[PDB]
């Protein structure tokens, strides 16, 4: 079992990014969410950036590189 | 079992980025979810990038590369 | 079992970044979550960067390098 | 089992990097959360950076190298 | 069983990096949870750096090397 | 059983950084939370520097190298 | 440089298998060689095989079987 | 440099396997080499087997298998 | 430099299984070499084998294998 | 410099198996060498095996295997 | 400077396995050598057995086995 | 400077075995040496086994094992 969660520059108001694993007789209830927003300048921004998701990277010889200039 | 969850540069209001594995006799109730947005300025914004979604990658060389200028 | 959970220049207003495991005869409740904002300047916020979410990295030779100029 | 939670640069209200393991005959009860945010400047800001997130990383020869100039 | 909260410059109002593990015939409750912000400068902020999550490093030579400039 | 918990460059109003293992016919309340802030000036600030977080780092030569100039 | 003798299963009289390199102002005087052979019986005899010569083998998968029944 | 020699299931009178290398002003003299053989049996025999010569092998999986029955 | 010899199941006379390096302002001299055989029975014999000469064996996963039955 | 010798399973009458390195000013004299059989049984036998001559064996997992039944 | 020799099972008469070095200003002679045999039962006899002539073996793991039934 | 001879199971005469290293001005003579064998039975003989010659062996993990059944 592999679980990852990556977040990243962001605004939110609730029940995020969550794992719920290997539950019996369970129960649960959950709230309103609001997300109200006015005359906001430069909110959640990110620069540049690659994203990989694999498994297995088996032998990577001189991979996997990324330059900024 | 794999689970890679990536989020980047968002506005969100709720019940985001769930992973739910392996519940025997459950049960559950979400609530409203409301956005609300007004006058708002360079919201939600990415640079450049790409995305790789693999599950194996085997003797990568001198792959997966990205520059920037 | 893996559980990962990186979380970066972010504003939030509740309930994020849960893991349950392996639960017998739960039971729970959460409330409303509200985000208000208004007037802001420069709200979550992130600088470059890559991400890589792998299970299994074997041998990697010379690799998963990030310059930055 | 392994739980890793890094969290950085962030403003939160409430109930957030939680991990629960393992319970029988329990319940639980949270309550109401509330962000209002006025007026703020440069709130919730990160520099560059890589994240990797792996399970086995063997063998790994000059590799996972950041530079920053 | 491996557990482990890394939290750094941020602002929060309640209830965080907690791990509740192994419990039984428990039960509890938590309050309200308010942020209020107005008229800040500079909150929230945090330097360059990556952020490696890894289970088992095997046999890593002159490896996770990140140099600032 | 290995439970770590690092916090760096934060403000808090309550209720973090615990961990409960091991509980048997508990119970417990807790109150509300409140963070209130009005004009200051740089508050929850970290420079540079890694986050590695791994259970097991064997024969690791010449690795783990941060240099800050 | 490479130099790789292989020798099997023969009768010889002289002045066999050698390597001379890298020589500067030399001289040398070598004698007569006799072979006299009578009435012999199954001499120099070799059973099955094969003979590989290469200079490079890259990525041989499942490759260079001999199998003998 | 590499030199390698490799003498099997023989007969011989003289002057053989010789690696002469690097020499500067030298001289020699050698002399006669005699084989006589009469009435043998089985001499110089042998079995099944075969014979790689390369310099480089590189990645090779599962490969260089002989079997005998 | 790198110099093997490998002699086995032979029957000789004489200079055999030399090597000779870096030599300023030598001089040398060998006598007569005499090989003389009647009336043998199974002299120089060898069973089965493979004869592998590399210089570079990298990475080689499950190779290399001789089975005699 | 590697000088490696292996002598195995043989008859010699004389000078054999020598390494002569870095020598200056030198000089020598070897005399006759005289081989006489006769009548002998079973003489210079080897049983099976491989030969591996490498100057670098890197990585080897489950390899280099012989197996005698 | 590395020099291994190995010598097993021979029947010899003389001047072998000599490795002479850095010598300066010498000088010397070697006589006559003689081998006779008459009549002889089982001489010079090996058993199976591999031969591995390496220089460097680095991070073998499960590798170099040999088994005898 | 490494010097390692191993002699095992032989019949010699004289002049075996020798390592002469860093001699200067010097000077020698041998004689004559003779082998004279009539009527033998099982003389050098040698049951099984592997013969490794390296100069390093780095990181051996379960690795030179000879099982003999």
């Amino acid at each position: 079992g592999f679980f990852s969660f990556i977040g990243e520059a962001f605004q939110g108001a609730g029940d995020m990014w969550r794992a719920y694993t290997d539950m019996k007789e369970a129960g649960w209830k959950d709230g309103d969410k609001y997300f109200h927003a006015r005359g906001n300048y430069d909110a959640a921004q990110r620069g540049p950036g690659g994203v990989w998701a694999a498994e297995k990277i088996s032998d990577a010889r001189e991979s996997f590189q990324e330059f900024f200039g």
